[PDB]
């Protein structure tokens, strides 16, 4: 009850920054996450014993794939923590509780393949969920783990608060389907520009939380250049494995996933930063001004990919 998690001084200071890297020591990631829940939400949000037991069941249900792993889960939750801390008063007690949990859970039991590969392989999950296949699976795995004995971290919530937080988590996780991001940002762009955007409109909040989820999920592009560059290697290791599997089904993969087009990675990153990342962090900065450091970091990393193409590294 009187038990504060603290971190060594360098982590205690740097964890507050958007560009924080959670480091290579796997055994400190749970402590880091708990530290963030305590400062974001309070020491009273969750029964510590249940939270720790929930964190370790979430960890056990992420796989040893190169990118969509437990490190990704905690990284995406840290980005959300920074957004929530820099926008203290804009979010409800339930949203603060629900979103950190949503981020930790958003890629639960990922196998390192896109919704497309599941559909072209005819994986059973593609018959159970026709769109946002993995993302409906991820939410499903979240509910399963919440229903394990000693794991219901929301037990102190009311019947209606409980349903509200599970619905925040569902929409948050669904929104990490990048196919849904483009439309969601286009609507937010217009609503902000015409001045119709209203954070008392629940459907407006939904869209804004959805954009925060895309921002957090993509935050590898907002890190110091060496973190950004080395995460890109992990991202392509999954994509190229998927490309190999596409070829095994007798299908030319998209260039993104073809390890034979390694040479084109720098140009593919430019496309990605211009089509996806920059517009994402731009719109987010408009709606939530204190998130500007994510936009600024993203533009710096774009400029580093430009330098790679020009042979200056
Ligand atoms: C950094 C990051 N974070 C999240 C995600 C989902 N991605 N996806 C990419 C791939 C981007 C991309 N690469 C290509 N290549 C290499 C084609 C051969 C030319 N095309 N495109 C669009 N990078 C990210
Ligand atoms: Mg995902
Ligand atoms: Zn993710």
């Amino acid at each position: 009850g009187l038990m504060q998690f603290t971190l060594p001084v360098r982590l205690c200071k740097e964890i507050e920054l958007f560009h924080f890297d959670i480091g290579p020591f796997e055994n400190m990631w749970p402590g880091i996450f708990v530290y963030m829940v305590h400062r974001s939400c309070g020491t009273s949000c969750f029964e510590l014993e249940k939270l720790c037991r929930f964190i370790m069941s979430v960890k056990k249900n992420y796989r040893r794939v190169p990118y969509h792993n437990w490190k990704h889960a905690v990284t995406v939750a840290h980005c959300m923590y920074a957004i929530l801390q820099n926008n203290h008063t804009l979010f409800t007690d339930l949203e603060r509780k629900g979103l950190l949990i949503a981020c930790l859970c958003h890629d639960l039991d990922h196998r390192g393949f896109s919704n497309s590969y599941l559909q072209k392989f005819d994986h059973p999950l593609a018959a159970l969920y026709s769109t946002s296949t993995m993302e409906q699976h991820h939410f499903s795995q979240t509910v399963s783990i919440l229903q394990l004995e000693g794991h219901n971290i929301f037990s102190t919530l009311s019947s209606s608060e409980y349903e509200q937080v599970l619905e925040i988590i569902r929409k948050a996780i669904i929104a990490t389907d990048l196919a849904l991001y483009f439309g969601n940002r286009k609507q937010l762009e217009e609503m902000y520009q015409t001045g119709s955007l209203n954070l008392n409109n629940q459907s407006h909040r939904d869209r804004v939380i959805g954009l925060m989820m895309t921002a957090c999920d993509l935050c590898s592009v907002t890190k110091l250049w060496p973190v950004t560059k080395l995460t890109a290697n992990d991202i392509y290791a999954e994509f190229w494995a998927e490309g190999d599997e596409m070829k095994k089904l007798g299908i030319q993969p998209i260039p993104m996933m073809d390890r034979d087009k390694k040479d084109e990675v720098p140009q593919g990153q430019l496309g990605f930063y211009n089509a996806v990342a920059i517009p994402c962090y731009t719109t987010l900065t408009q709606i939530l001004p204190p998130t500007e450091p994510l936009l600024k970091a993203c533009r710096d990393n774009l400029s580093q990919w430009e330098k790679v193409i020009r042979g200056e590294e």
